[PDB]
């Protein structure tokens, strides 16, 4: 379906709405979801757990299903699972985690495998529980990803502080 409404252009490709990831996937059956995951697709917190309580569990048990089969993803890797109930796919996108130290450079590999969807539903990349700034996950997404992405950012501090950081990278 891919009804998205409500976003704020950023440039051609990427939009931003201050909105819940969860919430919008329910109103608009994306073909695509991304995860913001960890190399063992075991979904703790922030924007994976919230996706993983949204399908009931089923998200972790496809997730460790895939793991055993397949070992774990690589920093900057991917993987397209079940969407389940929420979306037709979701992308497990692994960002690096600079808390643990990994290289910041990494997100730029990461937000890379946007490119090979059409229409994303995405969060912000490494944001969160992996510690890197909003504001430069932001920039690496606009300058990396070339098809179409909706950002999905539920705190609506941040939101304007995003924009208002967007508006000065840009002009400057
Ligand atoms: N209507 C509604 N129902 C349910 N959940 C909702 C709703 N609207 C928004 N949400 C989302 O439920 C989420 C509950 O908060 P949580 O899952 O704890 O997100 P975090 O605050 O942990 O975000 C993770 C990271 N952000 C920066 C910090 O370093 C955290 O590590 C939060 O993202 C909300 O936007
Ligand atoms: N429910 C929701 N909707 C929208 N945006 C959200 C939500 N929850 C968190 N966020 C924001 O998305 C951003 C990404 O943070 P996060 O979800 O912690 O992902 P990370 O890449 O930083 O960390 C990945 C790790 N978290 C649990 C996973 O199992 C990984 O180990 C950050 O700005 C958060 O505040
Ligand atoms: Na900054
Ligand atoms: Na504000």
């Amino acid at each position: 379906v891919n009804s998205f409404s409500g976003y704020l252009k950023l440039t051609d490709n990427v939009y931003i709405k201050n909105a819940d990831i969860v919430e919008e996937a329910k109103k608009v059956k994306p073909t695509v979801v991304v995860n913001a995951a960890n190399v063992y697709l075991k979904h703790g917190g922030g924007v994976a757990g919230a996706l993983n309580k949204a399908t009931n569990n089923a998200m972790q048990v496809e997730s460790d299903d895939y793991i055993a089969t397949n070992g774990p993803l690589k920093v900057g890797g991917s993987c397209v699972l079940s969407g389940h109930n929420l979306a037709k796919h979701c992308l497990h996108v692994v960002g690096p985690n600079v808390n643990k130290g990994e290289d910041i450079q990494l997100l730029k590999s990461a937000y890379e495998n946007f490119n090979q969807h059409e229409v994303l539903l995405a969060p912000l990349l490494s944001a969160g529980i992996f510690g890197a700034d909003p504001i430069h996950s932001l920039r690496v997404c606009v300058d990396t990803v070339r098809t179409n992405v909706y950002l999905a950012v539920f705190d609506k501090n941040l939101y304007d502080k995003l924009v208002s950081s967007f508006l000065e990278m840009k002009s400057e």
